[PDB]
């Protein structure tokens, strides 16, 4: 397994930060113009990144199609992923709005509502089957229709529906529950069986819209969830499956979204994640 060569190089030479800065001073710079401006400053979550003009998902709303995600493209494995801040109290309206209009079928969600003493994400879903949302400023109703609550993760099934015209959709959020405070966590097979739990829910599949995924600032890990689906499935892709340069397709998503991975153990645990898991995928 070349990747595993140049993985266990890198770990004998302790290079890591030095791949990772490398990568970073490489990377895409694109405009923000839309992000920055002084009505929607209200709808980032601070500390923040921003979406990329060239990129980002238009709400269907005419006064203020603002909101803080992206959409990710890859053309040669045929996915496309949409990364997104953790919403604000301001904005959970937003959130579901933008999953109406885009037709996706699941969220993921990779970290805790609090998480290090403080909030990083508002309780956006429904906490209970006879209490559901309503969220007036979008028309939207949310309700909770079932919970399968295992080791590491867990899974949702819910209802959402357009008030304006009576049409209903489930929606399946994933729920990663078990991403440590700190660092990242030591092997990474929960994480793999994890993804292909959502692989499998028909969530990633082109017959449905992009999944909306959420990334949020001082822990992203986002990037690592679709860094890994992407290689994983060109390693299914092509002919040859040793030429899957992740560093490649790393910078191919950062063309999307800006700093996607954000750190130097969290690249190396993307370099883990696939290995294994393509060793899993040989049998
Ligand atoms: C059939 C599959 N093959 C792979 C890989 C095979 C060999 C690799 C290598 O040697 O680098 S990656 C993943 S899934």
């Amino acid at each position: 397994m070349e990747m595993e060569k140049e993985f266990e190089q890198i770990d004998k030479s302790g290079s890591w930060a030095a791949i990772y800065q490398d990568i970073r001073h490489e990377a895409s710079d694109f405009p923000s113009r839309v992000a920055k401006l002084p009505k929607n400053k209200n709808r980032n979550r601070y500390r923040d990144v921003s979406p990329f003009d060239h990129s980002r998902i238009k709400l269907h709303q005419e006064d203020n199609d603002y909101i803080n995600a992206s959409l990710i493209k890859m053309e040669e494995a045929q996915r496309s992923y949409i990364l997104t801040q953790g919403p604000l109290p301001n904005t959970v309206g937003h959130f579901w709005e933008m999953v109406w209009e885009q037709k996706s079928r699941g969220v993921v969600m990779l970290n805790r509502v609090m998480e290090k003493g403080s909030l990083k994400c508002a309780q956006y879903w429904p906490q209970k089957e006879e209490k559901e949302m309503i969220f007036e400023d979008t028309n939207l109703k949310l309700t909770l229709i079932s919970e399968d609550i295992k080791s590491y993760y867990t899974v949702r099934q819910l209802e959402l529906e357009n008030l304006t015209t009576q049409e209903t959709r489930e929606i399946l959020h994933f729920h990663y529950t078990t991403w440590p405070d700190f660092g990242v966590p030591e092997s990474p097979a929960s994480f793999l069986n994890f993804l292909f739990k959502v692989r499998e829910s028909g969530s990633l599949s082109p017959e449905h819209g992009p999944v909306v995924v959420h990334c949020s600032a001082g822990i992203g890990r986002s990037g690592t969830f679709c860094l890994a689906d992407t290689c994983l499935l060109l390693m299914d892709k092509r002919k040859d499956p040793s030429s899957v340069d992740i560093k490649k397709v790393l910078l191919e998503m950062r063309k999307f979204r800006m700093g996607l991975i954000q750190t130097a153990d969290q690249l190396r645990f993307s370099y883990l994640a696939v290995i294994e898991g393509a060793k899993f995928i040989m049998g």
